[PDB]
């Protein structure tokens, strides 16, 4: 079965391109990544760093999550990331998107033993 670490790396990292993605980046990672299977996600985020930095974020800046829990951290260093926004038209099963790269600091939630992201709370 698929860990909550190895989902977060399904869902958010993209360490593949620095930043590239065209206009149809969204439509296709967002299907690709199987994030389009029983609904349209409404919003995601990939991050495009490598995967030992993005885990390094669990041991940086420690802030409180959305949701009121205690264990989300923010990177000290801006990264490379891209949202993904459903758009106002898209309609299931035709999910689609528009993409939006940025660099910001990102906020993830760690969990377990090795400490690791197991979700993506923010960007700022
Ligand atoms: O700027 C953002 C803000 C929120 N999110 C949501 C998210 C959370 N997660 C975490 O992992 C998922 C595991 O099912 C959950 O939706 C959430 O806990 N995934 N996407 C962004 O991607 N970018």
């Amino acid at each position: 079965k698929e860990t909550a670490a190895a989902k977060f790396e399904r869902q958010h990292m993209d360490s593949s391109t620095s930043a590239a993605s065209s206009s149809n980046y969204c439509n296709q990672m967002m299907k690709s990544r199987n994030l389009t299977k029983d609904r349209c996600k409404p919003v995601n985020t990939f991050v495009h760093e490598s995967l030992a930095d993005v885990q390094a974020v669990c041991s940086q800046k420690n802030v409180a999550c959305k949701n009121g829990q205690t264990n989300c951290y923010q990177s000290y260093s801006t990264m490379s990331i891209t949202d993904c926004r459903e758009t106002g038209s898209s309609k299931y099963p035709n999910c689609a998107y528009k993409t939006t790269q940025a660099n910001k600091h990102i906020i993830v939630a760690c969990e377990g033993n090795p400490y690791v992201p197991v979700h993506f709370d923010a960007s700022v």
